[PDB]
């Protein structure tokens, strides 16, 4: 806050090695006027049109013996009715079959995002979620942040 | 919905072999204020701020022949001068050949996320389209998106 | 109708070689409310929250010799701390192996988009930073842009 | 009209991108008693036999990596039995090998007309469509086309 | 209260082994008003101006030598010259070169619509065949078959 | 004769070589009850909803040293518009890279079926045209041939 509108940016946090934990004041971000985090998603308040996002850049290390599948979605947790509503998701599997015997691994680099406006209610927790958790570079900022506005 | 702000959130009709129709009436589906979903192409409402947004789950179960170019793009036909004056545009390219006889299926996904304000005025067509819809990921409800929301 | 409100909406230069040149003063291009293109970076007039986006589409005909490495990093300098501080960071490799000994150049496509809200003071100068703008394509609309609107 | 009975001749709209769609206004374009179409459908508002056919073309200009199997199935999608039954169907072959390569890439001109007698009802919708859109020669009115007509 | 004017649209047996029965009936299979299958022919109720259409679709992986060039006709054993007359044939060769050894490859496909509008007699047999009943497709709704409808 | 209906059927002129010619009082030949046949033209009188129809069987040993491209047209001359516009057209790619070397000349066919209802009107003539008559087939039971109907 300045400007009245419950909106969340959450920078991913960068600790703990193999997770992924949303974290506030990590910079600039924004958790004011409504919006609050509780347990790895935002909470949103009143309830209407919020506008999503969340991005996450997946730092390779060469090509894994298969094809790995890289998924990020963005889930609901609705109040009245519950658990696992899939308002928004997507995928990429990473490198295609190389096996590294030439030139090993000169990284690799597969960002995501994600989108769009929604209908939400009053508690309304709303959270990023990733398949390999195992990837995401931390030589960020940027890289990987999750964040919800009011409309 | 709260107040008189045209918002749109309209996904892919999987019924609707090799088209991309514009479907409503889904798990998320906003018709707002002077929405009106017409021959796929969204009319505006009232006139200025729209913010434009799509997401384009272009799926593959296996890479082919050349290169790919998996293009989405997003153009507005308007009042006044009635012609289709681009907006948006995007091509992913996820065929690097690759095609060895022995593996094939090499299941890609390269998925085209757009958003962008425009100046939109009243008795308008958003064209959202994609040059090769065979490739639809119709898997996830948060597959493909269409949407305005007026500010 | 316009709204009360800042908002840029800026189209990298059709004609201008090796350099992102912002142009405004185009169709459904946006540069209103006192924001306006000043050094080549998107000043703005007032504080609170700001919505920036940028997506910035490449190109090369032909996968080269070794990681050619892709970087998309939106900063802002502002009046006070007067440092650059990257709020969009993102990084994008085309070419996992290719050199097309006996095929000339397979030309990838690769579009990278940021976007997120932030908190931003008065004065404060905005641009939407590129390694190689060796890469980009100037043939659309929509290929490479950017844009702010605070809320 | 003269006659009275529902006839419904409907050429495709040469500027939808990867898609085949369906409109009036032109040529001899007659869409008139009782007789249309909502959403890239025909709609039959009445029960009887009737005469359905429709002619589709492709392009193609240098044959690819084999099977294509261009699809021209007009079908039915009835209102009280509730499936989308095929009436019509269609699948072609476009060339023995060729890839092109040393004698680069020349056109592949493809009809796929289809016609017959059936009875219908009231709100049943016709289905066109065909997989292969980015293969059309929409330069030509007159060489893609859908038509029913009352007896 | 559909029509009172003669009418049938036979489909082909669809677990009928490398022939061509004909099925009233089946799927949207129609015979109504005098019209009859006999000995698998339309025999026709009474005298009249009739349309008769009669489509087929060949299938077959590889496309071998010889030159077997698939045939199909229409022919009007009838009262008088109750001998065959050939109503309405052509021909069509799927193979001008392939024997593929290289591989075994992939199959090859070819429809054949027949259609127009004769002055038929009382109790007459219009038969519509193929002379290599092999090469079909039975997956399908309505890619073979024969049709007459009175005027 | 029976039923008064502008109704035409019409076949070849197997007598000429370089032509195309369709000929009136033949085993089938349907011009009867209102409609003529002069200058290679099927006259429309009345006015109304006229089913046209025309197919041609191209043949030809082997292709000559080039894209010869096939094609069928049916056109129309009306009163109102005095000029021969286009109806129905098709077109058909029948050699690509054979023009032989190895063996001689082997036989392509190229079957053109087109047909669909438009509003013609009194004084309408009709013209049924091809490219180049210089590979039609002699056999021509249903070969080659033209025929109108009305509704």
């Amino acid at each position: 806050t300045p400007s009245d509108k419950p909106v969340a940016h959450v920078v991913a946090n960068p600790q703990a090695e193999g997770q992924l934990q949303w974290l506030n004041r990590r910079a600039n971000a924004l958790l004011a006027n409504g919006v609050e985090l509780r347990d790895n998603q935002l909470v949103v308040p009143s309830e209407g049109l919020y506008l999503i996002y969340s991005q996450v850049l997946f730092k390779g290390q060469g090509c894994p013996s298969t094809h790995v599948l890289l998924t990020h979605t963005i889930s609901r947790i609705v109040v009245s009715y519950q658990t696992k509503v899939n308002l928004l998701s997507a995928i990429k599997s990473p490198c295609q079959r190389e096996t590294p015997e030439g030139a090993e691994a000169k990284p690799w680099y597969e960002p995501i995002y994600l989108g769009g406006v929604f209908q939400l209610e009053k508690g309304d927790r709303l959270s990023a979620e990733i398949n390999r958790p195992d990837y995401l570079l931390f030589a960020e900022s940027g890289q990987v942040y999750f964040g919800i506005i009011a409309l």
